[PDB]
């Protein structure tokens, strides 16, 4: 099933995913596509960061849901 990932500035990256697979599986597509490594990738649904080793069903992320892609540098 597909979701939507939005970058900082506001490019939308349409992205396909499997709901009982993990956030790591989401990140490996983003990492193929754009090329940000998964430590530097930070995916925000709403105002929670999604944990790595959990599924999309855990968070309750579904078809045609918007995730926001911002980065991880050093400070925060």
């Amino acid at each position: 099933m597909q979701i939507f990932v939005k970058t900082l500035t506001g490019k939308t990256i349409t992205l396909e995913v499997e709901p009982s697979d993990t956030i790591e599986n989401v990140k490996a597509k983003i990492q193929d596509k754009e090329g940000i490594p998964p430590d530097q990738q930070r995916l925000i649904f709403a105002g929670k960061q999604l944990e790595d080793g959990r599924t999309l069903s855990d968070y309750n992320i579904q078809k045609e849901s918007t995730l926001h892609l911002v980065l991880r540098l050093r400070g925060g």
